[PDB]
């Protein structure tokens, strides 16, 4: 197992998120739609050319998976996949431009839903979680898990869990005062208000396709 330091300023804007009070805390859920619809397209593109990019699974979607046993709301797609260099750059060890000014906006009254246009839309993640799991598989490398609960730190290391073909799972371990977005309905309503022009499908588990 690998552990790596945020760089500064995702670390002060971890902590913001988490110790502050937002209200519409349920773009998370938009912003990490939006992630798996890029990486989607991105594995799209590339198979335009290569079509054995696809050999690790030619289905293009998006899976939602709550887990109240557990606490639990999975994301899954079958996008591009990270790999471990993608996990440790992307997710939280480089510098982003706009995190300084994210925080300014904020401050002086920003809805939370401006995270993603600031280019640090992953952390909404940590308004509803407690710890979140990335467990990733991109093509030409091992699956690894990338894992956080904040605090400055995040780790890596290679998973040996269940193999996926390609793509990402986020794992949100849910805050117990946010347990709603385990609800049927509740998630329903998120996806029709906030991610209605996704061009992937979307499936809600256990069955349902969302239209
Ligand atoms: N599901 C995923 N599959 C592959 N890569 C991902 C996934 N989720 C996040 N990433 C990587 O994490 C990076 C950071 O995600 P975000 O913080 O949402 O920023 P961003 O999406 O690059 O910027 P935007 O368009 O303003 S939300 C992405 O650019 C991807 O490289
Ligand atoms: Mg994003």
């Amino acid at each position: 197992v690998e552990t790596f330091a945020f760089q500064a300023e995702i670390a002060q804007l971890m902590s913001l998120i988490i110790n502050t009070f937002y209200s519409n805390k349920e773009i998370f859920l938009r912003e990490l739609i939006s992630n798996s619809s890029d990486a989607l397209d991105k594995i799209r593109y590339e198979s335009l050319t290569d079509p054995s990019k696809l050999d690790s699974g030619k289905e293009l979607h998006i899976n939602l998976i709550p887990n109240k046993q557990d606490r639990t709301l999975t994301i899954v797609d079958t996008g591009i996949g990270m790999t471990k260099a993608d996990l440790i750059n992307n997710l939280g060890t480089i510098a982003k431009s706009g995190t300084k000014a994210f925080m300014e906006a904020l401050q002086a009254g920003a809805d939370i839903s401006m995270i993603g246009q600031f280019g640090v839309g992953f952390y909404s993640a940590y308004l509803v979680a407690e710890k979140v799991t990335v467990i990733t598989k991109h093509n030409d490398d091992e699956q690894y898990a990338w894992e956080s609960s904040a605090g400055g730190s995040f780790t890596v290391r290679t998973d040996t869990g269940e193999p996926m073909g390609r793509g990402t799972k986020v794992i949100l371990h849910l805050k117990e005062d946010q347990t709603e977005y385990l609800e049927e309905r509740r998630i329903k309503e998120i996806v029709k208000k906030h991610s209605q022009f996704i061009g992937y499908p979307i499936t809600l588990f256990v069955e349902k396709e969302r239209d």
